[PDB]
C-alpha cells in the first residue's frame, strides 16, 4: 500500500504524498473531480485486525457533529480498504512543541478543552468510545470556516460500548492506547467507560497548561499504572484553575455504567474562563 506520487484510487483520488503511516498509511491526495485536497487512509487488504471498517461507519455515524471530518468515499478492493475525509491541518501536540516552553496558555488550553470534550460527547452520543483520546489525534481546520476549530482523529482503537444501551462490561479488558494519557482504570483491565476518554482529556489538558507530565519519562506500562494509582493527582492542579478540582473529583467518582456529567465539565471551563476574562474570540497561541 506505498502508493506512489500521481497513483490514482478509483479515477478520482491522485495521491500526492504519504502523510503518515503506521494499522495503516495516510495519503494526502487531490480530489480530481471537487479539485480540493484530501486524506486517504489506506488499511492493508492483508493485514490480520481489519479496523478500517469500524472507523468508517463510525465516521459515518458522526456526520453532521462539529468536529468530524467530512466523509468523501470509501472502497474495499483487492489490494486494500481505504477511506477518503475532509483533509484537517497542525495537530495538537505538534502545536504545543512549537511553543517556545512547550506549554500553551491558559487561554488556549481552556479554549481546547471545550472543544476537545465537545468531540467526546459528540462520540459517546453515537455509542462509541474513542478509547485514544490524545492530543496528535486533534488537528486544527485549514479554511477560513475551521481554522479556530479543532478535529478528532483516529477511531481505529474506538469500541461500542451501547448493545442497542450501556452494554455489559468485560470482568478484565486489555488495555491497547497510549500510555500517557491513559486513566488508572485502564491500567488496572477495567473495561473502559465513557468517563475514561475524560480522564486522557483531564491529562492531556494539564500536560498544555503545566507543559509535562509526572510519568512522561517512564515508558514501562505498569510502572506508569502504579504511579498514576499512587499519584495525588490534586497535585497535578496547584498551577490550575481551581474549578479543576469538580474535573477531577467528578471523573474520579465515574464507573463503567455512569453517564458523565459532561455540562459539568463544560462549566469547568467556562467558569474558569469568566473568572480570568479569557474571551472565545482571542488569538490562539500559534496564531501571529
Ligand atoms: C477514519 C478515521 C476518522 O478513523 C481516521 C483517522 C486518522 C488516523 C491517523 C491519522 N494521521 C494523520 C491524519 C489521520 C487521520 C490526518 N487526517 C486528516 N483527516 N487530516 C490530516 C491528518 C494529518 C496527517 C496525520
Ligand atoms: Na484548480
Ligand atoms: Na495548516
Ligand atoms: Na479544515
Amino acid at each position: 500500500d506505498i502508493l506512489p506520487a500521481n497513483y490514482v484510487v478509483k479515477d478520482r483520488w491522485k495521491v500526492l504524498k504519504k502523510i503518515g503511516g503506521g494499522f495503516g498509511e495516510i495519503y494526502e491526495a487531490m480530489d480530481l473531480l471537487t479539485r480540493e485536497n484530501v486524506a486517504l487512509k489506506v488499511e492493508s487488504a492483508q493485514q490480520p485486525k481489519q479496523v478500517l471498517k469500524m472507523e468508517v461507519a463510525v465516521l459515518k455515524k458522526l456526520q453532521g457533529k462539529d468536529h468530524v471530518c467530512r466523509f468523501i468515499g470509501c472502497g474495499r478492493n483487492e489490494k486494500f480498504n481505504y477511506v477518503v475525509m475532509q483533509l484537517q491541518g497542525r495537530n495538537l501536540a505538534d502545536l504545543r512543541r512549537s511553543q517556545p516552553r512547550g506549554t500553551f496558555t491558559l487561554s488556549t488550553t481552556l479554549r481546547l478543552g471545550k472543544q476537545i470534550l465537545e468531540s467526546i460527547e459528540a462520540i459517546h452520543s453515537v455509542g462509541f468510545l474513542h478509547r485514544d483520546i490524545k492530543p496528535s489525534n486533534f488537528a486544527m481546520g485549514r479554511l477560513p470556516s475551521t481554522y479556530r476549530k479543532c478535529y478528532m482523529l483516529d477511531f481505529g482503537l474506538a469500541r461500542q460500548y451501547t448493545n442497542t444501551d450501556v452494554r455489559p462490561p468485560r470482568n478484565v479488558a486489555g488495555f491497547r492506547g497510549t500510555v500517557r494519557y491513559a486513566s488508572v482504570n485502564a491500567h488496572k483491565n477495567r473495561e473502559m467507560g465513557r468517563h475514561d476518554d475524560l480522564w486522557s482529556l483531564f491529562y492531556m489538558l494539564v500536560e498544555f497548561a503545566v507543559g509535562q507530565l509526572p510519568w512522561r519519562k517512564i515508558k514501562d506500562k505498569e510502572q506508569v499504572g502504579m504511579i498514576k494509582e499512587k499519584y495525588e493527582h490534586r497535585m497535578l492542579l496547584k498551577h490550575m484553575p481551581s474549578e479543576f478540582h469538580l474535573f477531577l473529583d467528578h471523573i474520579a467518582s465515574l464507573d463503567y455504567f455512569t453517564k458523565p456529567d459532561y455540562q459539568l465539565i463544560m462549566s469547568v471551563f467556562e467558569n474558569s474562563m469568566k473568572e480570568r476574562g479569557i474571551a472565545e474570540n482571542e488569538a490562539f497561541d500559534w496564531e501571529k
